[PDB]
């Protein structure tokens, strides 16, 4: 079936050992940074439960490093748009992730001028979701940034739940260099979460991409118009609804180009 | 060998004919717009060659689409950070493409903005060679802004010749939506450009990124260290010094991260 096709496609299990899934992810991070010689990790840490689960398991893994006499670091960088409403959970998911460095770049200057300058150059204003997707796109730049001045790789928070419904703006949180969440659920990252010992505020946060002036901290589920129970039920093979697998076997194919490099016309994936 | 399975991997020809490869790339960026009920395209135009191509394919597909009955427009834009020295080829290159929309976006003011916040966060001045990269990407969030607002697609310039070398800004550049030039050699591109009647300026000018302030206008094959004839002779299946092989295979090897999607545990190319 399409279910069993994407489940695959996605590295979905339909069960997870939460403590072997942590130890396999930081030892992925471990390889893939070791393999490739650059110095550790940058996220954006937006006190959302994915990047608090990555932002954690990116610090097990440089000090798992440096335990072995490597040379590794992670920085968490907080990227407020101007005040975040939300920094609370933030501040929250920095005491609990504990790394190596805090750093913080506010992106609302940077957003503003490329606003003003849109609205100068094209007499039209910027739209709530277009500036949405500025802002992402400019938080990929702040972690690049970061990464190429202190020679660092950029961690991504993509998962399987993020992954099906091409939730994430393309070349903003899409944009990274390697992915320690995916094949994971929603509620499979939540149980790593738990595990790793946060807290429930972190681990039952509620979901946000928390992109738009004119309705800050929208819930995903109101933008998808599905829950994350649903989604994941779909992804880890159990019985969904008709509606449920066809809007989501829908927006599967319709967000194909977010999860391939830029199409030419040799690819037959679009077809 | 190495050579025949990067040639394969890239989609390089030893042998083209001009006319076919140019209804060819017309008739994917139809297709793609066809299946995808897409409305047109967007592209920056630099004034060096694989722009002046790309929009010169670009605007004689949106054409043919409304020949044929659809709706379809190409918006071409100018993107420079303040004064380009080059503007001069910029505007021939337009006059040449002759798009739908020439609209003009300048990138300055973004980074500075960005630039000015990085010291004011770190207390650390971008590198130029990191200021550049902002630049690029900036560009791409241009570039999907107008895209977005206007409801149409991002084109992208990659080819073989810098396809081979990962030549490209990471997500800056190398972020688009389709690619028409795909497979191109250097001097491929150019025959194409000589069969649409381009301006020879266009084409005999040295290639360049043009990201840096402290080494305006830098030539491609000054920060390469190989040149354009070297990197076609080898993509093409000529007999090929060692020296070019060695040179050519590492950097392949080396920026493989840049041509897949970002890195998880489930892949296995880069261990
Ligand atoms: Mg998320
Ligand atoms: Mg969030
Ligand atoms: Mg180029
Ligand atoms: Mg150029």
């Amino acid at each position: 079936s399409m279910q069993e096709k994407i489940m695959r496609e996605l590295h979905v299990k339909p069960s997870i050992d939460p403590k072997q899934e942590i130890e396999d992810r930081v030892n992925f991070l471990k390889q893939y940074v070791k393999k490739t010689g650059a110095k550790g990790f940058v996220l954006g840490i937006s006190g959302g439960q994915d990047s608090t689960l990555a932002g954690r398991l990116a610090q097990l893994a440089v000090e798992s490093i440096r335990e072995e006499g490597g040379d590794a670091q992670f920085i968490a960088v907080r990227l407020p748009h101007g005040t975040q409403q939300d920094e609370d959970d933030a501040q929250l998911a920095l005491k609990f992730i504990k790394p190596d460095k805090s750093w913080k770049f506010d992106i609302k200057s940077t957003v503003s001028a490329f606003s003003d300058q849109y609205q100068q150059e094209t007499g039209d204003q910027l739209t709530d979701f277009n500036k949405g997707n500025v802002k992402a796109r400019t938080r990929m730049i702040a972690q690049y940034a970061i990464g190429g001045q202190e020679g660092l790789l950029v961690l991504g928070t993509d998962h399987a739940a993020e992954a099906v419904t091409g939730f994430f703006t393309k070349y903003g949180d899409g944009g990274a260099d390697l992915l320690p969440l995916t094949g994971l659920t929603k509620r499979q990252g939540r149980t790593l979460l738990k595990e790793l010992g946060a807290p429930e505020r972190l681990y039952l946060k509620e979901p946000t991409a928390d992109l738009l002036d004119e309705k800050p901290q929208q819930s995903d589920e109101t933008e998808l118009g599905i829950s994350y129970d649903e989604i994941d039920d779909y992804l880890e093979g159990k019985e969904v609804s008709a509606k449920v697998s066809e809007a989501l076997e829908k927006r599967y194919s319709m967000t194909e180009h977010k999860r391939q490099v830029p199409a030419s016309m040799f690819d037959d994936w679009w077809k």
